[PDB]
């Protein structure tokens, strides 16, 4: 799985280990080892969430499989309730888009996920 | 909706109040309301079109339905407009793909829009 | 054609020419002529893969077609091959996700490719 955040919130506001925190709540509400989880953190972007530059994040998460309507309630929760803890981003200002990746549409170590 | 802009021309370039012309423009052009628009662009970036370095962007636009072959014709024309005539980027170097997202694969506010 | 690499290697760890090599590959490897490809490298990015900071990459490859489980497998190869020669990232710590995109859902000069 791969999670990506982008946000305006400032490089020094995103504490030290949240990247390993990330990491850590994807492995387990993903089900899947941390070694295959990777994480992506883009502060000081210039971007808007309802024509308002207040805090905001626009997310994506990928996954082979464990991607559907009731996981993804739960994924929502888990991460804006992150982003709002440690970024002191509002959930309401928040976008995760979820991604259901065929196993032969992931690329990895010179083959794909087939 | 969510419009990602990443593009070479250099951040001084962009002009004041780019991105709430963008947010303005797309709710008017896809009928959603402008607290759902959420935009960003990212300049500056080390990008090729065509194997040259001329100004150029690579967008990407994501919907809750909205998203077809006329309306996409339509939103190409109001976007390539306004990066050329604010970034000055040419209608021809400049790639945006639409993504008609599912409702249950998109979070927001604690949980996802199905 | 699209792709795109995001990575925690330095910018100035990016070799001169990388682009163009990339566009050149791409080319080669998707039958697509040059002119057609749009290539985008973002380094010195705050990233992790598999919970670790050596150098990593996650990519994207958007195509209009010319995607599937062979021709996936063989930009793996090629991808993997470029990252690992030119930006010495080991093959494992690279994802790349192949989206094979609607002509009607790609913008292009005022238009689409439909």
């Amino acid at each position: 799985p791969m999670f990506i955040v982008n946000t305006n919130v400032p490089r020094a506001s995103v504490p030290d280990g949240f990247l390993s925190e990330l990491t850590q709540q994807l492995a387990q509400a993903t089900g899947k080892p941390p070694q295959y989880i990777a994480v992506h953190v883009v502060p000081d972007q210039l971007m808007a969430f309802g024509g308002s530059s207040e805090p905001c994040a626009l997310c994506s998460l990928h996954s082979i499989g464990k991607i559907g309507g009731a996981q993804n309630r739960s994924y929502s929760k888990l991460l804006c309730g992150l982003l709002a803890e440690r970024l002191r981003i509002s959930p309401d200002r928040v976008y995760i888009n979820y991604y259901d990746m065929a196993a032969a549409n992931v690329g990895w170590n010179n083959s794909t996920f087939a």
